[PDB]
């Protein structure tokens, strides 16, 4: 239904706007106005979407189709509309009952009352399918429909019959009757319930009402002497100024037609209670409210700093590199570090400092955490398969840590997160400075989600993981290390891990991280591609090529 | 930014609502009111989200992470805000320039004018950091800030000085000055630009203004005799009734403070041009508008009929079945048909008639269409691989039609849709009654998307595809058929195809379709599971078991 309700709103607003446009033009240039019946077109326009006419002029293998969650939109849209119509229906009925009450309590007029009405309407031979009644229960005129078109006038106006107030009242309310405004109002009012999903129904009923009163004024002017026009306007003002103003009913017409500013102001004057409120009233409210604002300040807010990249300086000595030739077709950034010299070597430092979600490379942390916490071990580095198929054929099997890491088997790693107390992981994120340390709410929060780290930070953290972390065992450090070997020669053993930030089928994060153990030094590094085809494989190739050219993988 | 703008709106509305609540209570029960300065808290509340304080109390394998398209939300939210603030800034400046003009055009008062102001404010020793000016360019009082708090009074009120209008005007505007309302208004006004993303800024400036006028009224009552209270209210009305009403400025205070209904009505009376507009004006507009409504009727609308299942009768003779034992754990529906008898056999007909997207089973139509149209053939039943990895390991290869169909290789089939003129496909959807024949906009529209078909329709269409379709070659019919063989014995050859409606990792459509060629008859069928584990594999198992029990796969 949500789509239909929306389409209805669109249809409605289209027509509605066109009419507003015309309304403007007609008055602005010609002193012309719309015949309000035209507004029925907006209602009709919004009913169009609901008219059912096609009018115009073996091997079991499968993938996951990612559709929008419409159930959570249409189930609620349906309910929202239903509840509201019930509420509005009640409001309507309440108003209806009011009208019925008055109908029951309506009084008949005698010949010395009826003749005033006749005097007023007679000259234009207005129709007799109208009802005039009086009452002791009202302060100012009220119209009613009932197929009768009743004008109920407070009985006091049958005493105050020497100031022409009735002339204006009757012609005014009469005009509404003439044009069946009350009825039409009711019809629209009913439709405002039916079509309550579209707030413009209220907007238009209001505009209609405003204009209905205007047309009535036009009528009255047509029915009065030019030298009484001023009087009429004054009368209109008196009809509101001298009375209490309440929306006692939303169906009938009356002088007090809207929640105006004057309404509020004038009532306050009538209720001239010149009491100075205690200063403490607002001291309390203001501080209370302030504290409630504080409560809002106790809650989630954003920070430009969080959105930002490593804005921090590097505390270590470093050199800036130019490796743009190697990045070539896949622009990015790169960080290398020398353990012996405590020196960093950074390509495009501004970019090196940019934080990206780790993707699959985080799995080394996830797995090694499981190892230290005694969740995952060597004898039991393995995880059971749930027999659910996964994204690569390579993943549809049981596996140990070396296999799981080598083939990036997400299943293996999903279970590892589930099997490790989250607080263990959170503790390590904090202790070893894991980028923004943002664990999100996702068990695999690093997988193109909430946790982000720069290449510089990635190098710092891994290096410290082995070099400094005193809250992590030697076995976990080494067991993990062996699973990452890429290549080796007479100078070194190169270790690392790739991952691809692939989202909605496109590449966004070309990750490759690692370290090198050589026969002269130890190096740490991180590569990230953002442009071209920023895949994990390209990052691997790029990193190796760089490290070799820089002497890391070539003896210098 | 969208998230922040939203958070701001939320923060704002929270506080705002609390204040509205208090406002209600204070007046409703005590005749007390908020000190409008409190509304600064809503502005502050909406600024909170922007405060950057973390306050509270290798083998390359990868999968696709399906994230929400925030770029299309934040890029626009940013622009929307920027454009609007520019517009509002202009509007502000326009208002500012107006005020500057008046400042430049302000006139000084002489001693016989100044003494009136003094008479009015003197008794309460009101401060002199106020400016009184007069002008020939205005009709009613206007306030200005400039750090001066200027009250500009039309020069005519210095002639009409024997009716106490000034008493009320000055005290009223003075009160606004006393409380620095103009300034605060301006500040809020400036913030309504800054925080324009939140429409409540306008709501509150309005509420503030309304209440500012109220506080001024309270002040005035505090500063006048009780027997003048009535006069004051009348004066307020005169200050609007007897003047043109225009929002000449949105910063200054004036008598004509809002776009009221009375405003509109009274102007219309002043402009008492009693011209009957031609009837043709609205005949045109109404019909035009109608035709524009028709234009909306020329457009997309929904149909309950489209949303509905096969509401149609079956034109063929049939028997209703009870196979609930076999469905068992995976409730659904099932249709079988006898070619010799022209009879249908239907389990849960109400459910059999339900339409579901075909999933991978549609591929038989897609492929056979390619065959007839001479896009795909036998010698060239094959399709090249684009070297992109696909959802199953089974799919990461080149393939012919038999392999592609047997392993559901979506890639193969995606290319087939791309290689077949869409009109060929559309023609066949129409000619052979393919369910709702809805081709969507998706090249693979049948894959848990727009095309839907019932099991009954699935049986009818496939049967007719071979039995009746005279716009489709024999080779395409048979080539496709061979690729579907499941099993055979001394009575028959069973053919078919599965597919699984898996969405966001869950099973929704357990499809299996097919036919049986026996040594006595020919049968057609379609199975669909909706409950339990409605997988394509279960559908295959269920269908076979049913067909055998029914005699289809067992000689009867
Ligand atoms: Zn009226
Ligand atoms: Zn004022």
């Amino acid at each position: 239904m949500a789509k239909l309700l929306i389409m209805s709103i669109v249809s409605f607003c289209f027509i509605f706007l066109l009419l507003l446009f015309f309304r403007y033009i007609l008055k602005r240039y010609f002193n012309y106005m719309l015949n309000y019946k035209v507004w029925y077109l907006t209602l009709l326009a919004g009913l169009i979407p609901f008219i059912p006419i096609k009018f115009s002029l073996i091997q079991e293998f499968a993938t996951d189709i990612h559709k929008f969650n419409w159930d959570s939109i249409d189930n609620i849209c349906t309910v929202i509309w239903i509840v509201l119509v019930i509420i509005l229906s009640f409001k309507f009925l309440k108003a209806l009952l009011y009208l019925k009450y008055l109908k029951k309590q309506s009084l008949y007029l005698n010949e010395n009352e009826k003749n005033k009405i006749d005097t007023i309407l007679f000259n234009h031979q207005y129709k007799k399918n109208i009802v005039i009644r009086k009452a002791e229960t009202i302060q100012s005129p009220i119209t009613f429909w009932y197929g009768k078109y009743i004008i109920l006038i407070p009985s006091s106006y049958f005493k105050s019959v020497i100031d022409k107030r009735l002339k204006y009242i009757i012609l005014h309310e009469y005009a509404h009757a003439k044009n069946r405004d009350t009825l039409h109002l009711i019809i629209f009012n009913i439709f405002s319930i039916i079509m309550s999903y579209n707030p413009l129904v209220h907007i238009v009923k209001r505009k209609i009402i405003h204009d209905n009163e205007v047309e009535a004024d036009r009528f009255v002017l047509n029915n009065i002497n030019k030298n009484e026009f001023k009087t009429y306007a004054e009368s209109i003002m008196d009809s509101v100024l001298n009375v209490p103003f309440f929306n006692k009913n939303i169906l009938s017409h009356s002088a007090n037609g809207k929640k105006s500013l004057l309404k509020r102001r004038l009532i306050n004057i009538k209720e001239a209670n010149l009491k100075k409120q205690s200063k403490l009233i607002l001291i309390f409210i203001c501080i209370f409210t302030f504290l409630l604002m504080v409560i809002q300040s106790q809650f989630l807010m954003g920070q430009s700093i969080t959105d930002y990249n490593y804005k921090k300086p590097l505390h270590n000595d470093y050199q800036i590199l130019d490796k743009s030739k190697i990045f070539g077709s896949n622009s990015g950034s790169f960080v290398m570090y020398s353990m012996k010299k405590d020196k960093y070597y950074i390509y495009n430092e501004k970019e090196s400092r940019k934080r990206y979600s780790p993707n699959s490379t985080y799995k080394i942390y996830l797995a090694m955490f499981g190892l230290d916490r005694h969740i995952i071990n060597d004898e039991n580095s393995r995880m059971s398969w749930n027999h659910k198929h996964y994204p690569f054929d390579a993943w549809n099997k049981e596996q140990d840590l070396n296999t799981a890491m080598q083939n990036s088997v997400n299943w293996y790693f999903e279970r590892i997160s589930d099997q490790i107390p989250k607080n263990y992981t959170a503790t390590q994120l904090k202790q070893l400075n894991y980028g923004n340390k943002n664990l999100g709410s996702y068990k695999s929060y690093w997988m193109e989600d909430s946790l982000k780290i720069s290449n510089l930070e990635q190098v710092i953290v891994f290096k410290n993981m082995m070099e400094q972390n005193n809250h992590f065992s030697k076995k976990a450090k080494n067991q993990l290390s062996s699973s990452l070997l890429i290549k080796k020669n007479e100078k070194y053993e190169l270790y690392g891990k790739t991952g691809t930030g692939i989202v909605n089928g496109k590449y966004n994060n070309g990750w490759f991280v690692g370290y090198v153990i050589t026969n002269h030094d130890k190096y740490y590094f991180a590569t990230h591609l953002s442009d071209g085809k920023p895949s994990g494989k390209n990052a691997e190739l790029i990193s190796e090529k760089i490290l070799k050219e820089m002497g890391v993988l070539n003896g210098q």
